[PDB]
């Protein structure tokens, strides 16, 4: 918007951007009516006239001008008795057009969520394409290798203008000062033009026609105190005046929005196993190490000289992905836990085209909470209407804050509220000991009704059958059949012990809490839950731990499960908890192995999906499709 | 949501919480077909019936128990030859109501906005109620005072139990850690359950019928950091059983919004003026006694003890308000700028029924745009379809971030933004020395077409209004006539004077952008803009200076306005600007006194406006009304 006030007493001069509205004030400083106007031919006046304020007199031009003035307008001043005074404007048309992919292809100043609306991607830069670095490419003020220019993203400045035009306007780059700190340009024949301590930019363009590309990344994933917009604005400025400041002529803006970290349920398909059972164990390797291979899985495992002798894999990290049309890429959460997997991260899976984030702090004041087997995510759903297409993280908390209560830390659960695309779940788990999702629940696909079943532990499904198989005349069949050091324990004893029997009760009841909460956040009916037979006992601080190796901490590798083997009652010469498993699992197309993980894992408060991890396939959809 | 698991082998207990669904598992652990259901007459059993786990049995209670277990749900199991294997179910019905002033009257867990939405109001205790106090009522853990709690909002909890309910169930309040610092809770018979260190309360209440009435006020207003929403919960506790922990058994919440800060335009019927005009000047003072006296309204005074010589009363401070059904109260927003008025805000302003805020950092990096005569809002607006009922903060920035330009501190902008209903329009000011949007806009009432004009200072208005004196022959008349000390200037010099011109052009300029500015961002037409004639020149740093008092920055006491006394060329016994005013704000029902401010404000880069301030009538339309 421009209104253009001409005087009979001088000529004015005036700049067009094609594009924009331009207006004439002809009434203010007019003489004395009527008047007439007359323009040369590329300038289309829509509107012989009479002299009021009123009327809307609009031009607009139709294309760049070759010199400056070479477009006019004449406003003839006519009335009673008085031959004509004519005014004079000369105009000199640009173009000035600053483009981003805002269709979201690969190629309004407001960005849209949707399949309808506008708005180009930007990732952060988290990666390390260089070569032999330790640092994140975003954290220096440089590109130093070609192919990290594939994770920025492209905007161009197209001008066409007079040869001479940049004589006397300027153009300049900028984002706003409470925003800088958020991203960095770069200039293309790369120089940075922008970035933490750089809002703006003069650019040196020539006249006539000319593009110039700039690349961009963003330097922080949206947060708390960051919604995760970023405007980049170019301004035309006048400085025809040497005694006299720059004038603002003309701004245009693109709108980024980066991309958030995003996390991938168990339903997607397996890329890599990370297993760091490089410590006194060896044939828990060679079983997760079968299934990766039965998976087509990339297989990576952490050594114990670098382990420090952590072998929790699934504790230290997360691996999720961020997104945009021109590019893709894994991006490892680095959980503050920090213990001897510390390192793993940092140095074996941040990379090429491999992504990294951490947050928390980094020398104390975690919990159990904090560790990412209390991190998990559920398959697509919808809720009485409302899609998640990417499903929702869950992770595990108390039901109300007290002394001895533990959560996950603010500012985790912070950064996953403000990813907004996978709308957290808070859920109760803080009555394990360990107090972790993981612990009660995970997913599996499945052909039919939505494409999964949520499997949870259940003591009812165990006392079942337990009773089952003591009515059929098994009451002495031995739960730890099969284990060289442990107090075995008859069916018959399990079932009449009254204090286990209590336990149970209680456990059942923390598990229906969260089952009933499952059911009312992702939308699920019964027909979507299988129960696995499993059972708990409390110990310190009434904390409840598996009594015998929880078989819903599994791994989960397509139709290709990893369940640690319960050493369970032997009936008709098979454990009858496996036996049951397979029962529940085998018709929906799983195939479960069994594992060893007993005096490795189980011993020490974990199973098989304790002691590994999973990249996975980044969900086909686009998150900028959907209306969080 | 919860799901009862009945079974023959033994009765089950269980609560039912009035108004919550209620079902039964009768298949899982039934015996080996068909079941039918008889329940004491208290239960109604929605649903003689096959056995299969698909079909819903729902129980829902009509009221509140006596005794435990006083209801009963019988479900009968039989087949082909098997007399009934009967299972037992003894519940026991409570209410448990969280309640609060919902529907926004005086008197979902989702606040909505908007004249359909639900969700209590919480208003921040910002005053100061406390008879001989320095610090807000909300800074300790105490209600000091009775009438303290007429601003804080009420929550009842209203149980219906057994009389000996609470022996083997309790009840706790709570709120998230993240949310803890943000709130303060007290029960009354006052003391706090609730608050920055405490985020959960165990209540003591006994069995039967009970109302325990609870006090909220909130600590911090909306801001980058806190979205404004503050969650209280009530769980119910089993804890029946001395070997287990704590079970929670229902859960309901409240979700209150913290009221935003909100200013008042000029066109909000005055109440109280401020005006610290004791130092050297004593007839300013009495030509704004006059006006405050005309416009019905209080006057207060800071003198020079306390002004430190601080004259400008306008730049220190922003009176706005905060508004919930219950209570609604003036707030004042002191300015970091912090000169000699640092204390007025404080001392003099915050009391009983006065609350205070202040944001940015008080020692310094503070810039000129930080005073609050850079800081104003428009009238009520409609802007292409988007209603803003309070109309739109104003406040001055440059167009582009460089090293030589100002802004308002990015703290203090964050603020206005996060109040979220006068939604913040960022104007161009930074082309005038001092830098304020008072320097160029006011609003002034009028009674027809929106009900205000935007006021623009105009040097084309003055131009022009010369120009047509010196036509008429008065081109010896004199600007600063009737001044004792300054060099006096005849029209005819000043029309000539070629470099005034071009400055003003340049001013020109600046403002016009502002012009098609608030023309977008406010819907306005050229019908709702009167422009004043008003001179200026570029002095140091090229920076915009008023050439005679600026007639803009004006004291808008309704229909009565202060406006600084240009000492204008004097034609036909009168200065012809004075005339000019006139003539543009009389037909309004605008009474113009030109007040005499010329060595004691005007001469110090400031006018009639910049020397005093006002406290005007809050807006009738509710904030949470709107939909931002
Ligand atoms: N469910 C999971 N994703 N992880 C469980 C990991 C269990 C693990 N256990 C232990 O670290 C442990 C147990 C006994 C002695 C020494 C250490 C913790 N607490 O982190
Ligand atoms: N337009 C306003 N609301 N306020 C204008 C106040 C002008 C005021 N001027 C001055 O403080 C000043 C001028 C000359 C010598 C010493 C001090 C500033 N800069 O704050
Ligand atoms: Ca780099
Ligand atoms: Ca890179
Ligand atoms: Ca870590
Ligand atoms: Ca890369
Ligand atoms: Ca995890
Ligand atoms: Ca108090
Ligand atoms: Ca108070
Ligand atoms: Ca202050
Ligand atoms: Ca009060
Ligand atoms: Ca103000």
């Amino acid at each position: 918007g421009t209104l253009i006030r001409v005087t009979p007493e001088q000529p004015t001069h005036a700049v067009c951007v094609l594009g924009t509205l331009t207006q004439l004030d002809i009434c203010s400083s007019a003489p004395e009516t009527s008047f007439s106007i007359n323009a040369s031919p590329g300038v289309v006046v829509d509107i012989t006239w009479p002299l009021d304020p009123g009327v809307e007199v609009t031009l607009t031009m139709k294309a760049a001008s070759g010199s400056t003035g070479d477009q006019k307008v004449q406003i003839s001043y006519y009335g009673p008795k008085t031959p004509p005074v004519k005014a004079l404007l000369y105009l000199t048309a640009v173009e000035i057009s600053l483009c981003a992919d805002i269709t979201r292809t690969g190629k309004q100043r407001t960005w849209t969520w949707g399949p309808c609306g506008q708005g180009a991607i930007l990732l952060v830069n988290c990666d390390r394409d260089n070569l032999e670095s330790s640092a994140m490419d975003c954290e220096d003020d440089e590109v130093l290798d070609s192919e990290d220019l594939q994770d920025m993203s492209l905007m161009t400045l197209s001008t066409k203008t007079p040869k001479d035009f940049f004589t006397n306007h300027t153009l300049v780059l900028h984002v706003a000062r409470s925003e800088m700190d958020k991203v960095r340009v770069f200039q293309a024949t790369c120089s940075v033009v922008l970035g933490p301590k750089w809002p703006s930019h003069y650019l040196m363009v020539p006249g006539g026609k000319h593009n110039m590309d700039f690349y961009v990344e963003a330097l922080a994933f949206p947060d708390t105190d960051f919604p995760g917009l970023i405007t980049l604005t170019i301004s035309l400025l006048d400085t025809s005046n040497l005694e006299l400041p720059e004038a603002v002529v003309f701004q245009d803006s693109v709108v980024f929005r980066v991309a958030p970290w995003i996390m991938t349920p168990n339903t997607q398909p397996p890329q890599e196993v990370y297993a760091c059972s490089i410590f006194e164990n060896e044939d828990f390797l060679k079983s997760v190490t079968t299934l990766a291979m039965k998976a087509k899985c990339k297989l990576t495992i952490c050594p114990e000289e670098e382990n420090m002798d952590d072998q929790w894999m699934q504790d230290e990290m997360e691996i999720g992905y961020i997104q945009a049309p021109h590019k893709t890429l894994p991006v490892v959460f680095d959980s503050p836990r920090n213990r001897g997997l510390k390192e793993f991260p940092i140095k074996r899976v941040m990379g090429p085209d491999f992504g990294y984030v951490t947050r928390g702090p980094q020398t104390g004041g975690i919990s159990g909470l904090d560790s990412f087997g209390n991190l998990e995510v559920s398959p697509p759903v919808t809720v009485r209407g409302k899609e998640y297409p990417l499903g929702r993280i869950l992770f595990g908390d108390s039901c109300y804050p007290s002394n001895d209560s533990r959560q996950m830390h603010q500012a985790l659960q912070d950064f996953l509220s403000a990813q907004q695309v996978q709308a957290p779940v808070k859920l109760y788990s803080d009555w394990l000991s360990v107090g972790h999702v993981d612990e009660f629940l995970s997913f599996v696909p499945a052909p039919d009704r939505k494409g999964f079943r949520l499997l949870l532990a259940s003591p009812r499904s165990c006392y079942k059958l337990f009773q089952e198989q003591q009515n059929e005349g098994h009451g002495e069949a031995l739960l730890f059949e099969g284990i060289k050091k442990k107090k075995q324990q008859k069916i018959k004893n399990i079932l009449s012990n009254k204090t286990l029997r209590e336990h149970n009760s209680f456990v059942e009841r923390c598990i229906d809490w969260n089952r009933e909460l499952l059911k009312r956040e992702l939308g699920l009916a019964e027909s979507d839950i299988i129960d696995i037979p499993q059972l708990f006992k409390l110990k310190e601080f009434s904390k409840a731990e598996a009594f015998f190796p929880n078989m819903v901490n599994m791994l989960v590798l397509g139709k290709h499960l990893g369940i640690p083997k319960p050493f369970g009652p032997v009936i008709n010469g098979r454990c009858c908890l496996e036996e049951k498993v397979c029962s529940l699992l085998e018709p929906l197309g799983l195939q479960c192995t069994f594992i060893n993980d007993f005096f490795t894992y189980h011993i020490r408060h974990g199973e098989v999906h304790a002691g590994t991890n999973v990249r996975r396939k980044p969900f086909s959809f686009k998150w900028w499709n959907m209306v969080p």
